[PDB]
DNA sequence: GCTGATGCGGCGACGGATCC
DNA sequence: GGATCCGTCGAACGCATCAGC
């Protein structure tokens, strides 16, 4: 079954207008994504803040098109030192953040503090084929939760990006045949449930659309999975509970091409 | 400098068994 | 004997290194 994201809801449940638009995109190769016109899509989306994951690009190789985004002029990039062509994340913002830091105290995490909230974008480590990196993922999950818990102690938190797990069976097309697969192990799902519990956080999209199936943000390049919408929901906006009144909508931009992930977009009334 | 090989890291199609 | 359940396997991508010119 194909999926059609509902129209953008730009007013909070109470009736306040959205003032902040955040777009998160796992671009799977920033340079390839730019050549596949992904930045033309960003310009049409016109977000206040853009978070990118899996850029696979060091700062000295960023294409000059990125210096031509005047409404996203404050840019922060993080790549691994060891493995240049892998991982990597970026955060672009219309306004300067108050503070920016990297890591969770790998080029996987950027933390940016704004006036009324802290934003984290993450490329969560994949468990690997054959689950060869699942134990590392479990240790990483626990270190990440502890780091996030110790941030939400100040302002509310928005966490976005590729969290590399489909939380529940509704979050992927083939839950039964993938329960031993990276992204849908009981270990990764439980780690997600624990993140929501411990910090605490809510899944923005699931909060608004608790029963909507076939909503995915990732499709393997092979076996024409995307045209069949055989996909996984791996990309999220998770919010502190104190931000749920401010939540207008959480979108999945199914039609935007240029990666094996599609963009996601958050509308907040702050 | 440039190309294209190879290497590495991000599962759905399918073939076979079991169940009523 | 259709539905379901399970383990096996081939392959689209992006980017790195490397050879060769």
């Amino acid at each position: 079954a194909l999926y059609e994201d509902p129209p953008d809801q730009k007013t909070s449940p109470s009736g306040k207008p959205a003032t902040l638009k955040i777009c998160s995109w796992n671009v799977d190769g920033l340079r390839a994504w730019i050549k596949k016109k992904g930045l033309d899509w960003v310009k049409e989306e016109a977000p206040d803040i853009l978070c990118l994951q899996q850029t696979k690009c060091s700062e000295n190789k960023l294409p000059a098109e990125l210096q031509e985004l005047p409404g996203l002029s404050h840019q922060y990039w993080s790549a691994p030192s060891d493995k240049e062509g892998y991982s990597g994340v970026g955060l672009l913002s219309r306004q300067a953040p108050l503070k920016v830091s990297y890591g969770i105290g790998e080029g996987r995490v950027i933390v940016a503090e704004f006036d009324s909230f802290v934003l984290v974008t993450a490329y969560v480590p994949n468990a690997g084929r054959g689950l060869v990196r699942l134990e590392y993922r479990q240790r990483w999950d626990e270190a990440f939760r502890k780091f996030l818990k110790g941030l939400a102690s100040r302002k509310p938190l928005v966490l976005c990006g590729n969290l590399n797990v489909a939380h529940e069976e509704i979050d992927l097309r083939n839950p039964k045949g993938n329960k031993k697969n990276a992204g849908f192990t009981p270990q990764e799902r439980q780690g997600f449930g624990e993140l929501l519990q411990a910090v605490p956080l809510a899944d923005s999209f699931r909060h608004l659309y608790p029963n909507t199936p076939y909503a995915y943000t990732f499709w393997t390049y092979m076996m024409n999975a995307r045209s069949k919408n055989v996909g996984w929901r791996l990309d999220y906006f998770l919010l502190s509970h104190s931000l749920l009144p401010a939540l207008c909508d959480s979108k999945i931009r199914s039609k935007a091409l240029g990666s094996d992930h599609c963009p996601i977009t958050l509308y907040l009334a702050l």
